[PDB]
């Protein structure tokens, strides 16, 4: 079916992003933010929807997803938040925009 195939796209995406390739500026999203670890103590008062490659990862592996846009969105949501939270001159913000121009080149290549 389209949706398999689209979702094996997706699922090729989501490796690529947690692959060694990409580890110098995709770490910061492999796990969910630890807000009181990090004296974050107003993230949660400003991300209402938290989202990171692991629930993303545990997601796919359930079979929540059952189309791409749904997987797009919460890879996009968990950028959103990073822009959100962060100072735009913030290392995080960087390393952001460099995994989503990695997500977004290679999502525009879903197969019809
Ligand atoms: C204990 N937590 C961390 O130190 C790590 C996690 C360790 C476990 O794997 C997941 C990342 N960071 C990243 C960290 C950082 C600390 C605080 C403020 C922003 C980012 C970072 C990034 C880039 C460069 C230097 N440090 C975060 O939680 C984290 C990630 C994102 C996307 C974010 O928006 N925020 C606010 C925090």
């Amino acid at each position: 079916g389209k949706l398999s195939e689209q979702l094996k796209h997706c699922n090729g995406i989501l490796k690529e992003l947690l692959s060694k390739k990409h580890a110098a500026y995709a770490w910061p999203f492999y796990k969910p933010v630890d807000a009181s670890a990090l004296g974050l103590h107003d993230y949660h008062d400003i991300i209402k929807h938290p989202m990171d490659l692991s629930t993303v990862k545990r997601k796919m592996e359930n079979r929540d997803y059952r189309d791409a846009q749904e997987f797009a969105a919460d890879v996009r949501l968990m950028f959103s938040n990073c822009y959100k939270y962060n100072p735009p001159d913030h290392d995080v913000v960087a390393m952001a925009r460099k995994l989503q121009d990695v997500f977004e080149f290679r999502y525009a290549k879903m197969p019809d």
